[PDB]
């Protein structure tokens, strides 16, 4: 007699004008719901994939994908999360070591890879998808 549970879907829009990959959220109530077998707490939430930097050309969210945050699991090189860079636009990328280095990677290899240092932090641990 298990359970499934039930997250908010936050919206989010392109910060700039061209750096789609960088998202802020917008101002609002969560107005959608969606489920999942994927305990978690209560803090997660999940996040429409807008755009195809993380479309890989196999892990691979396409556009309209729902990804699962969680802001209170922890997050490590390998793990795919969301990372705040300048304290308030954020990104969606796998969290990597390049030579010991710790960079935020695109699946697309269209767009960039970002140092994960000083105005970097992360928001939370990508644990599932829709
Ligand atoms: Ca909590
Ligand atoms: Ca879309
Ligand atoms: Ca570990
Ligand atoms: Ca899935």
């Amino acid at each position: 007699g298990s359970h499934m549970y039930e997250y908010p879907v936050f919206s989010h829009v392109q910060a700039g004008m061209f750096s789609p990959e960088l998202r802020t959220f917008t101002k609002g109530d969560a107005e959608r719901w969606v489920s999942t077998t994927k305990k978690a707490s209560d803090s997660a939430f999940w996040l429409e994939v807008e755009g195809n930097s993380m479309t890989t050309p196999k892990t691979s969210f396409p556009d309209g994908m729902l990804i699962l945050v969680d802001p209170e699991q922890a997050v490590e090189p390998g793990d795919f999360c969301i990372a705040r860079l300048g304290g308030d636009e954020f990104t969606f990328a796998k969290l990597i070591r390049d030579s010991g280095q710790v960079f935020l990677q695109p699946l697309n290899p269209q767009y960039p890879m970002i140092p994960c240092n000083e105005s970097c932090s992360v928001v939370g641990k990508v644990i599932a998808s829709q």
